[PDB]
């Protein structure tokens, strides 16, 4: 298992555009396109993303190159966060993943608001971490990916996956 196999369990693969679980227009494998209401500014930020008309649709391999400029957008902005590079080098090749699907999922600025639980991970405190990692809107919206990150930061393991 790595972290491309993980997040294309996560989020699942959609050749047409479609709303995310909090209503936003996405494509491909959670590729976020517009937080706008408008399936146009939708649309349009599509064809930008792609660089020809799409009308809506896309290829498997159009799909797959955005989710690869996505996993290295995400791993780097880790890398350039003050908050969230000293996380991640302390942590296994396993949590590590962890976290880039947390990031790719909320984004760098909202991961790096999880103070409390940062600080537990740095510290090894597994079992007290996924306790906290649960107070959170994120696990309460969206409570079945939540907790199979969760137990991969208790556990260091991919069971939660297999
Ligand atoms: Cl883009
Ligand atoms: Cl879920």
């Amino acid at each position: 298992m790595n972290i491309f196999e993980m997040l294309r369990i996560d989020e699942g693969l959609r050749l047409k555009i479609y709303k995310d679980t909090e209503g936003y227009y996405t494509i491909g494998i959670g590729h976020l396109l517009t937080k706008s209401p408008s399936l146009n500014a939708a649309k349009s930020e599509l064809d930008k993303a792609i660089g020809r008309n799409t009308n809506g649709v896309i290829s498997k391999d159009e799909a797959e190159k955005l989710f690869n400029q996505d996993v290295d957008a995400a791993v780097r902005g880790i890398l350039r966060n003050a908050k969230l590079k000293p996380v991640y080098d302390s942590l296994d090749a396993v949590r590590r993943a962890a976290l880039i699907n947390m990031v790719f999922q909320m984004g760098e600025t909202g991961v790096a608001g999880f103070t409390n639980s940062l600080r537990m991970l740095q510290q090894k405190r597994w079992d007290e971490a996924a306790v906290n990692l649960a107070k959170s809107r994120w696990y309460n919206q969206t409570p079945n990916r939540a907790k199979r990150v969760i137990t991969t930061f208790r556990t260091g393991t991919w069971d939660a996956y297999k």
